C-alpha cells in the first residue's frame, strides 16, 4: 500500500477529461476520508466522507480559501463501506467535479477556484489503505 496522507502532483494542474482515479479500502471502524485539491494554500475542492457525524453517513464538500471553508454541499447518498474496497474517480468537467464512486455516478461540485491550472496537487488523507492514485485523460 501507500503511505497516508498521500500528495499526489498534478502537473500544470487540471484541465476538462483529466480523470483522476483513487483505489483504497476504508479501515474498519473509520471515521472519515478527505480528498483535498489544493491550489497553493487554498482547497479548490475538499470531498470529505464522514462515517459517525451525528451517527449519521454524510459526504461533506468544501472550498478552503485564504484559510477560510465556504459554504458547504452535503451529500447523503453514501458509497464507502467499512472494511470494503472503494474506486473513486475525479472527472474534471469544464464546470464542475464529476465523482463517482465504483462506478456510480455519486455528485457534481461546480468550480468554486476557476484558475484550475493552478489546482496542482492532490492530497488524499484519512481512514484508508491507499492502493492507488493516478490520473490520465479520456
Ligand atoms: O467551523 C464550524 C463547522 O465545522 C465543520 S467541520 C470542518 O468542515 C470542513 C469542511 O467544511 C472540513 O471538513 C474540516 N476538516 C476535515 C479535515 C480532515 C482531516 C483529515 C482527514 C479527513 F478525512 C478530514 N480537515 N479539516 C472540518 O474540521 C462542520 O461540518 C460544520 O457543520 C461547522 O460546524
Amino acid at each position: 500500500p501507500l503511505i497516508v496522507p498521500y500528495n499526489l502532483p498534478l502537473p500544470g494542474g487540471v484541465v476538462p477529461r483529466m480523470l483522476i482515479t483513487i483505489l483504497g479500502t476504508v479501515k474498519p471502524n473509520a471515521n472519515r476520508i478527505a480528498l483535498d485539491f489544493q491550489r497553493g494554500n487554498d482547497v479548490a475542492f475538499h470531498f470529505n466522507p464522514r462515517f459517525n457525524e451525528n451517527n449519521r453517513r454524510v459526504i461533506v464538500c468544501n472550498t478552503k480559501l485564504d484559510n477560510n471553508w465556504g459554504r458547504e454541499e452535503r451529500q447523503s447518498v453514501f458509497p464507502f463501506e467499512s472494511g470494503k474496497p472503494f474506486k473513486i474517480q475525479v472527472l474534471v468537467e469544464p464546470d464542475h467535479f464529476k465523482v463517482a464512486v465504483n462506478d456510480a455516478h455519486l455528485l457534481q461540485y461546480n468550480h468554486r477556484v476557476k484558475k484550475l491550472n493552478e489546482i496542482s496537487k492532490l492530497g488524499i488523507s484519512g481512514d484508508i489503505d491507499l492502493t492507488s492514485a493516478s490520473y490520465t485523460m479520456i
